[PDB]
């Protein structure tokens, strides 16, 4: 281990840190700005000029002064974070290139291995803290967090068993809890959970907690009870009564939830999350007509998409696909602000029931009413892909990427086809590699790269990359991609033992049975 080996984990928490600014600054430009206290005095002020007709001159000229022009202060500064973050950058990728005695400088090893960016300095810092305070219950569940998101769960587990305050705070508590029970040794955290309520008797969470455990056994008949105490001490709870509802709700004891979800529309607190609750609750009750009068007094935000997605879905159960559309055409009309996502929950839902026709007739109206919207000519490829029509499919993917160059899942998808289908690898090439410069990270943009690889010829880089595409995520055809690509190279066994695992005999797998029929057919 050397400096320069260790400079790399520092460069990772500077993208980090430049990652997280930057997505501070997009947000903080869309935002809208503060009321404070000038812009609330200046709301009084109009409230007073609005009662004659006369023109209120001085408010106007005060509210129009230079000082009262939004210089988006927090949003420059994230920026400018940013900027600086990504120079430090630069300069720290410019001194990794150069070769010197890298070791034997030992100062400087410190300084890397005490960094709080970096995992391992992390874990340093964690220990540091734990010499100096030991037995604080808020480091404990620092560090356990961190060994659990490191991938190592057990040792955060044995590292809470060690330590009294365990037992006693209630965050290192909870969380040494769900550890036990993704263990598959929920037993061993019921009684840890009792001494918590003995030790923190108004603490709701832990009561929650609780209940769950008691949900995660066949012994739900105390969690009912438990339910009750929680709202018999804290009736006033609006968010502790939601998630009472929830757990009761995804306990089946539909009577409960639908009491307590019931409470929540009479408190008028989550009442479109109530309300869209009551109507899946509704939907498992094969209620047809109380869920769509639930999910039609669903109002718009967090839970007014889902809640017409639910009503799709049941209308096209119930076969009628005219009060559908009316509905849908309806509700596009209330709240026009994401029409565009209405005719998305069009799309999907019609293409869930094995409604292709109208599937593309509703993307084609959409399309009509809003022709620039990059989401729904993309669903118009994909349904157009669907029905083999290749050419709707390269006319609106040439389209959407020509009028956002930036567009990287579109970009990728022309590529992918491009190397699948037609026998234009030259394109496929430049394609696929920007959509890996674009992101790295999108497994099947990593699978595109293996698959015009072990097209254009270079067997090793095509397996490595589906390799690693394969060992992100699992799907079927990227073990299909990847069965076939090594099966070319050689290696049969291998790539007979990779296709054992993901066929799992499921009916997705319909694409991974023909690959094995083109490669086994020559025998």
């Amino acid at each position: 281990d050397s400096l320069y080996s260790l400079l790399v984990a520092e460069l990772a928490g500077q993208r980090n840190r430049f990652d997280i600014a930057l997505s501070n600054y997009v947000v903080q430009a869309q935002k809208t700005r503060d009321p404070g206290v000038s812009e609330r005095a200046f709301r009084i002020a109009e409230y007073l000029g609005a009662d004659q007709e006369a023109l209120d001159t001085s408010l106007l000229w005060a509210r129009s002064a230079p000082d009262n022009l939004d210089a988006q202060r927090a949003a420059a500064i994230q920026l400018a974070r940013a900027g600086r973050y990504e120079e430090s950058m630069v300069y720290m990728e410019k001194v990794l290139n150069g070769q010197g005695d890298t070791h034997f400088d030992f100062l400087a090893l410190s300084a890397a291995e005490t960094d709080p960016d970096t995992r391992a300095g992390l874990l340093q810092s964690f220990d540091h803290l734990l010499k100096k305070y030991p037995n604080n219950g808020q480091l404990l569940f620092g560090k356990a967090l961190l060994l659990q998101q490191d991938g190592r769960p057990d040792e955060a587990l044995t590292l809470l068993e060690d330590n009294s305050a365990s037992r006693h705070e209630v965050a290192p508590l909870l969380l040494r809890s769900r550890l036990l029970q993704s263990m598959k040794r929920s037993d061993e955290a019921l009684p840890l959970l009792k001494a918590g309520i003995k030790e923190h008797p108004d603490d709701k969470r832990v009561r929650l907690a609780y209940a769950r455990l008691l949900v995660e056994q066949n012994r739900l008949d105390d969690a009912k009870a438990e339910f009750a105490g929680l709202v018999q001490q804290f009736p006033d709870d609006d968010d502790l009564r939601f998630s009472l509802a929830l757990v009761c709700l995804e306990a089946q004891a539909w009577d409960e939830a639908r009491i307590y979800l019931e409470e929540l529309v009479e408190r008028d607190s989550h009442v479109d999350a109530a309300h869209f609750n009551l109507g899946r609750l509704a939907e498992e009750q094969k209620d047809t007509a109380r869920a769509l009068d639930e999910y039609a007094q669903v109002g718009p935000g967090n839970d007014f998409l889902p809640a017409q997605l639910r009503q799709t879905d049941v209308l096209l159960k119930a076969g009628r696909v005219d009060e559908a559309a009316q509905r849908l055409d309806k509700a596009r009309s209330e709240q026009p602000d994401y029409a565009i996502q209405l005719y998305l929950i069009e799309a999907e839902a019609l293409s869930n029931n094995d409604q292709q026709e109208k599937a593309w007739q509703a993307i084609q109206e959409g399309l009509k009413q809003y022709p620039e919207d990059l989401n729904l000519l993309y669903t118009r490829s994909m349904l157009a892909e669907k029905r083999n029509d290749l050419a709707q499919m390269e006319k609106d993917l040439r389209f959407v990427i020509a009028r956002e160059p930036d567009n990287a899942m579109a970009l990728n998808a022309l590529g992918y086809t491009l190397a699948d289908r037609t026998t234009r690898y030259g394109e496929a090439r430049e394609l696929i590699l920007k959509a890996h410069k674009l992101n790295p990270d999108d497994p099947a943009i990593l699978d595109s790269m293996g698959w015009i690889n072990y097209r254009q010829g270079k067997l090793a880089d095509a397996e490595r990359y589906l390799r690693q595409a394969l060992q992100r995520y699992p799907d079927h055809e990227v073990a299909a991609h990847l069965g076939e690509v090594l099966w070319a190279q050689g290696r049969q066994g291998d790539a007979r033992a990779i296709w054992r695992e993901y066929l799992d005999k499921q009916p997705d797998s319909d694409v991974l049975r023909r690959t094995i029929k083109r490669l086994t057919g020559a025998e």
